[PDB]
């Protein structure tokens, strides 16, 4: 999820799709 996400940074704009769309994994 964004709140454990590890890339720098992904969500600008608490958007946890736009993130684990390439994190979590
Ligand atoms: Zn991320």
């Amino acid at each position: 999820a964004v709140s454990a996400c590890a890339l720098p940074k992904c969500a600008a704009a608490a958007n946890v799709a736009a993130h684990m769309t390439h994190c979590a994994k």
